[PDB]
């Protein structure tokens, strides 16, 4: 627990919030000697409703977990580019990435299905340009990290 | 006292002068373990103005402070890209960078407007292409740090 | 032995596979005082080929190390570019990027022929454009790592 | 002399050589507590003529230092730009960098001029993309270092 670290991070808009934060691999150490990466890394997405001017329910909140692929594939986003990524389970979630009209921005949306349940939830949150920069050299500079690179170094 | 860091990049014009560093976030350590962010990293811009031939007026400075978001608007400006931020106070200062004619550079300049006192300043220093080049790869790495990214390593 | 890292990306496909790993630079000690770089550092590929559904022959796999420069080639490459590299031996090895048809993606593929013996292998992996912009980022990170320039710091 | 390191980056043609390295600032402790920079950091760039066949003489090299505005305008340049430094002293020296006639690569040349003493030379490396490309990557990732920018991390 002496490891952990909080530091999203956060886009607060008028439907919902989002909030960004890498979680780094895990290794093996080898008897031998030396390491070996165990559990992948990603960059976790959390996404949660609003219900007021400038008030979320965080009770309601739904995750989201982007692999080194899927953050390759947000990296090299152009301004009209679009994305979406299924995950499989029961609950099925996808996570949608569009660009807005004016090329301004874009719509992240987590969509939450469960069939059986026929619950079905959406959360939407639009990001700026600006936003989606930070975003996209976060994420670069994170990328190394949760492939576990950074460990190749003089 | 002891971990105080002084390296801006500064750019010395006829009119004016402009000063860049990133100032680090602060971070809470929790109870259970681990920290978590606290005050919001910047990078913060100081102008001052020209009263001679290489002489400048330091006691006149007046400083902003860019967020997060605001880094990520000045890193994804291209060549013909125009910007400008506005911060709320009694006196309210923005921040304009708007590209020259040729596109061999910007003019960055802040304005500090106080009603009330009918006082109104602006400082406006020109910048290169190469200067805006070193502050594009400058904010970008300093970015991660800014938003406490940097403590998710491996 | 204390000091190896394993943790490749690997990207696996219906005739092979390939994985890709920095090696970084060995130094040596100078007496007056000081290092300087001996051994070059490489991103070193390892291709194997398939032999079933979701299975493949790792006994039958082949080598590929990219120079520092090779790797320039592989980072500056947009999505309509091709590259081919060439290296001597007896056994002589070519390895090829092209991309596919659509712009989605490239073909890697890795050619060992040895004429004497007239044997002849060819592992081809296809890989998509968030595939390949993890090793751009990737490979980007670990080249000032393989140069031995992270060693430049304050 | 124990903190040397000693890793260019080298690119070996015709008619010369040419080598790239940093140098970084120093900095001044301060009384009162923490550091401030002192003298600039540079990337060094070193060019020497050859004698024959893949030898040259190391004993007629000459020196240009890029600061880091300088290094700005290398990393920013396109397939088709063009650049050009000058150091005043005496002895002159000027840097070009030109793009060759297929936008595969350029010409960096050194110009070393003593007009008393009528001595001219001048040290022409051509560089390919790929080699142009670990420059930029390579002297981008040590601009934060020799602004002094690595030390403000978390």
């Amino acid at each position: 627990r002496e490891g952990r670290v909080f530091a999203p991070y956060s886009v607060f808009k008028g439907a919902a919030a989002l909030s960004a934060e890498p979680r780094l691999p895990t290794f093996n150490r080898l008897d031998s000697g030396g390491v070996k990466l165990n559990r992948r890394g990603v960059i976790m997405l959390t996404f949660w409703p609003s219900v007021g001017e400038r008030k979320y329910d965080w009770e309601k909140r739904q995750l989201f977990a982007l692999s080194a692929t899927e953050v390759g594939s947000l990296i090299s986003m152009g301004t009209r580019d679009s994305s979406e990524f299924f995950h499989d389970p029961q609950v099925r979630k996808s996570l949608s990435i569009k660009p807005n009209a004016d090329g301004s921005g874009y719509f992240i949306s987590l969509s939450v299905v469960n069939n059986n349940l026929k619950t079905n939830d959406r959360f939407t949150v639009p990001v700026t340009t600006a936003e989606f920069a930070v975003m996209r050299t976060a994420f670069s500079f994170a990328l190394p990290h949760i492939m576990g690179w950074d460990r190749f170094t003089n």
